[PDB]
């Protein structure tokens, strides 16, 4: 089997991407944030504290003839950005782009933090990291991909995120029309439960490539590119007037600037992030200070190849017995 679904930016900055997902019988369609940095499929629901729902579409398990309470199971997750959610668990039928999993754990939120409430466009998350990170207790549950894998034509999914435009998540096949040149594959460590890999270096604008190993995670659920302070300083030094602002929470730059590109290495291959992808716009409405899309990972504890990086590539998440990651230009 295969599946193919369009993923759409939630706003004009590409802060996140939503993908429609069918849950239950008859189908209830919710728009979920596909997150290769976590491993829980959780939804706003009829059980979510009413004051914490503001415009989201909810899953109502009592209206699904295939929903079953997973008795005794609870979940609770905290994300890198400080947000969180928790609740109980149902199993139900879940379909993405024509690919159906029966008996998928659907984690129903009883509580969500303010960041989730305040984002009316995201109805929940669909985790695509390794199932070892799943938070369901006392019986850990599998991700949608893990459940689907054996049925797939090939044990892969691909992320093809757009810049200010829709893109695609495919399951079970590699669309050879969706990228240019060849796909370069690179090793993955699953030791921390992430799609963790080592970039071979970077360049800023038309500058020379610096060969240096940068360990980090491919994370569709993180907006920006978070890299070591040395790398980030080298980038922003090429933008007149750019500075790190403790008050704003990272690097800012004059909105009048033209940003240089940023290149990262995948083996001997190179992925180029155009400068415009690094512009996250005014820090507040009407400001002439703009927020940068490359930020320091210092104090996160890990480097994160988030959407800024991934949307410059066609990315293969290869879930074969020994997982790997593939990157192509597009």
């Amino acid at each position: 089997s295969t599946g193919s679904a369009t993923t759409t930016p939630i706003d004009s900055l590409d802060d996140a991407y939503i993908t429609p997902v069918q849950i239950g019988t008859p189908a209830q369609t919710l728009n979920l944030d596909f997150d290769t940095g976590s491993s829980d499929l959780w939804v706003f629901s009829s059980e979510t504290t009413a004051s914490e729902v503001d415009g989201q579409t909810i899953y109502t398990p009592s209206k699904s003839t295939t929903a079953k309470l997973l008795s005794g199971a609870t979940w609770s997750i905290s994300y890198g950005d400080g947000s969180s959610s928790s609740g109980d668990v149902y199993t139900d039928t879940v379909s993405v782009g024509g690919l159906t999993v029966t008996g998928q754990a659907v984690e129903s939120a009883k509580k969500v933090s303010s960041s989730f409430t305040e984002d009316s466009t995201i109805d929940g998350l669909l985790g695509l990291a390794f199932s070892t990170l799943n938070t369901v207790s006392p019986t850990q549950q599998k991700t949608f991909f893990d459940n689907a894998k054996a049925s797939l034509d090939s044990p892969v999914f691909t992320a093809d995120l757009g810049y200010h435009a829709p893109g695609t998540y495919n399951f079970g096949f590699i669309d050879t029309t969706a990228y240019t040149g060849s796909i370069t594959y690179t090793a993955v460590s699953t030791k921390q439960g992430f799609w963790e890999w080592t970039s071979t270096g970077y360049a800023v604008g038309s500058g020379t490539f610096k060969s240096t190993s940068i360990d980090g995670i491919a994370d569709t659920g993180t907006t920006l590119l978070y890299l070591p302070a040395t790398v980030v300083s080298a980038y922003w030094a090429q933008v007149s007037g750019a500075k790190s602002s403790s008050s704003v929470g990272g690097y800012v730059f004059p909105c009048s600037a033209t940003l240089p590109s940023f290149t990262f290495g995948v083996g001997s291959a190179r992925i180029v992030i155009p400068g415009d992808y690094i512009d996250f716009g005014p820090i507040s409405t009407g400001s002439s200070s703009c927020f940068g899309g490359i930020q320091s990972s210092a104090g996160i504890g890990i480097n994160i190849f988030g959407d800024v990086a991934l949307k410059a590539a066609f990315v293969v998440f290869n879930g074969a017995t020994t997982p790997t990651l593939g990157f192509a230009s597009k």
